[PDB]
């Protein structure tokens, strides 16, 4: 899978919201391209002069996230986040020289990211009550994915001291995610885990923080909510639900190519933090298959 990288993998089956600490800091920017942002500037201009409906919004930038050694007492992990937005998102990581942006940033900084927008994502890993996760269809007629198969989640935008307000925006930021699309009450959900980090190679290497998130819904009654929205009330067009069972096997199935990279990245932290047991018990030959 080329297409999507792992830059975190939480321990103890996935962090709470009170593990985490960030630091938001102007050190943790996009750099100036080195022939200045006029470049982005121009691109812009050209995109508002076809699209005038078209909005500006700020976003997370993820520059690193470091983990505490296993087992530790207190803060688990540290996220250093830095400000962008969604017009330099399309100067960069969507240009067409987007790969000659990381070359440079190679060369000039040591760092392959240096003049990435680099957005952070959230996604979820949204299993019901009767044990399937959630999935839904994109659109055939947008941008980014076109027709593939996505799970529930989108990109935050901005409103330890400022630090704890920010990770509370993004556990919220997933949370309202699900039901602004999936159209669940909030009440039916649990607060959720950070399971991990995932790049998406073909947008760049912007990444995509991947949670946990538990519905004390059925199946069929998820399916119902999000139906009896209408047309109007999703951007996707259409829902489905695969077991938990078969989750395990999912990179070996035709649905696989059909999945956008930020839901591949959900799928394989969900099955290295969530599945593959440690214990005697869950790792025993008829709980745990081989194969
Ligand atoms: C539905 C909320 N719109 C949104 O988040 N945007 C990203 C920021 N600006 C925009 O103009 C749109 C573009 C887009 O893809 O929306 C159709």
């Amino acid at each position: 899978d080329p297409e999507v990288t792992l830059l975190l993998q939480c321990p103890g089956g996935g962090l709470p919201q009170e593990q985490i600490q960030a630091e938001l800091s102007p050190a943790h920017d996009r750099r100036p391209l080195p022939g200045g942002d006029e470049a982005i500037t121009a691109i812009w201009e050209t995109r508002l002069k076809a699209q005038p409906w078209l909005f500006d919004a700020p976003k997370f930038r993820l520059h690193s996230a470091t983990l505490a050694p296993i087992g530790s007492r207190g803060p688990q992990l540290l996220l250093r986040l830095g400000l962008t937005s969604y017009r330099d998102f399309l100067g960069t990581n969507w240009s067409s020289s987007a790969a000659w942006l990381r070359q440079q940033g190679a060369t000039d900084w040591g760092d392959t990211q240096a003049y990435l927008a680099d957005p952070l994502g959230v996604g979820a890993a949204l299993a019901t009550a009767d044990d399937f996760l959630v999935f839904l269809r994109r659109s055939r007629q947008v941008a980014e994915a076109p027709g593939l198969v996505d799970v529930p989640g989108g990109h935050p935008e901005p409103q330890d001291l400022a630090g704890q307000l920010v990770v509370h925006e993004l556990f919220s930021s997933v949370l309202q995610e699900i039901c602004d699309e999936v159209n669940l009450p909030l009440l039916t959900l649990s607060q959720p885990l950070l399971l991990g980090i995932a790049r998406n190679e073909t947008s760049a290497g912007r990444a995509s923080a991947e949670f946990y998130v538990q519905c004390s819904l059925t199946s069929e009654q998820v399916r119902k909510h999000y139906l009896s929205g209408g047309p109007e009330a999703h951007e996707s067009t259409g829902i489905f639900f695969v077991e938990t069972q078969n989750v395990r096997r999912l990179p070996e199935t035709e649905m696989w190519a059909e999945l956008c990279p930020s839901a591949k990245g959900a799928i394989i932290l969900y099955n290295r933090v969530q599945g593959s047991p440690t214990g005697a018990a869950l790792g025993s030959p008829a709980l745990l298959p081989p194969l």
